[PDB]
């Protein structure tokens, strides 16, 4: 009950800030969870027997895939508190509970793939899940990992609020697939803009949970530039493994997975950033005016990506 973790005094710090990288040594990154959990829900949210367990589970069920990997749960899970930390009084008991825990489980057994490509190879998940393919298995896999003895962390929930955290949980991965943002972001502008946004209602909550978890799923953009461009080999890799599998189903890929077509990738970015970051991270802010430095660092990057194209890097 009196265990604390307890970070080196740089990490203790940046921990806060939004654009905190959480380093190369993964033997740190469960301690760093932990701790994000028992600041921001408290050291009584989840035995810490249990907590462990439920970690090194959900560790196990992430594949060694460049992007899609366990280092990307925790990196998503920590943009998520740093979200929750600096709109303290807005969110629930249990909806502090479930949304780290959403986000560490958001893409669990991802193999670096689409739902594009599982549908067009016909792989069985495609036929169990007509759509949200992955983001569907990733729930299932969350409460797999859940029904493991000794790793229900939920367990000291009444019935009901056992039955609502795991709906959070539910809603907040199927926000996940980027297929799903753009309406939620739409919807979202229009009721913030004819001011008809109510966060006690309970749909209007869910919309705004959906627009965190898009933040914090696509939080590589709002990282010092460095983190970002390292990031986008990671993400590259993936798509042109993805785009090298279309070509052998005798499928010519979209460019943005066509290896041939490296050169286009800082255009390709300034798309992304103009098309989904940035309006992610302003409506985003409008909703939650203390998020702005993620909006200011997404800013940042589309800079640098404008600088590359420019030749000027
Ligand atoms: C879908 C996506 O998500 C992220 C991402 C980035 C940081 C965090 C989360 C996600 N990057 C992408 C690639 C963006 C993109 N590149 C192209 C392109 C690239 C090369 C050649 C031709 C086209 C098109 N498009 C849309
Ligand atoms: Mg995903
Ligand atoms: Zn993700």
């Amino acid at each position: 009950g009196l265990m604390q973790f307890t970070l080196p005094v740089r990490l203790c710090k940046e921990i806060e800030l939004f654009h905190f990288d959480i380093g190369p040594f993964e033997n740190m990154w469960p301690g760093i969870f932990v701790y994000m959990v028992h600041r921001s829900c408290g050291t009584s949210c989840f035995e810490l027997e249990k907590l462990c367990r439920f970690i090194m589970s959900v560790k196990k069920n992430y594949r060694r895939v460049p992007y899609h990997n366990w280092k990307h749960a925790v990196t998503v899970a920590h943009c998520m508190y740093a979200i929750l930390q600096n709109n303290h009084t807005l969110f629930t008991d249990l909806e502090r509970k479930g949304l780290l825990i959403a986000c560490l489980c958001h893409d669990l057994d991802h193999r670096g793939f689409s739902n594009s490509y599982l549908q067009k190879f016909d792989h069985p998940l495609a036929a169990l899940y007509s759509t949200s393919t992955m983001e569907q298995h990733h729930f299932s896999q969350t409460v797999s990992i859940l029904q493991l003895e000794g790793h229900n962390i939920f367990s000291t929930l009444s019935s009901s609020e056992y039955e609502q955290v795991l709906e959070i949980i539910r809603k907040a991965i199927i926000a996940t697939d980027l297929a799903l943002y753009f309406g939620n972001r739409k919807q979202l502008e229009e009721m913030y803009q004819t001011g008809s946004l109510n966060l006690n209602n309970q749909s209007h909550r869910d919309r705004v949970i959906g627009l965190m978890m898009t933040a914090c799923d696509l939080c590589s953009v709002t990282k010092l530039w460095p983190v970002t461009k390292l990031t986008a080999n990671d993400i590259y890799a993936e798509f042109w493994a993805e785009g090298d599998e279309m070509k052998k189903l005798g499928i010519q890929p979209i460019p943005m997975m066509d290896r041939d077509k490296k050169d286009e990738v800082p255009q390709g970015q300034l798309g992304f950033y103009n098309a989904v970051a940035i309006p992610c991270y302003t409506t985003l802010t409008q909703i939650l005016p203390p998020t702005e430095p993620l909006l200011k660092a997404c800013r940042d990057n589309l800079s640098q990506w404008e600088k590359v194209i420019r030749g000027e890097e």
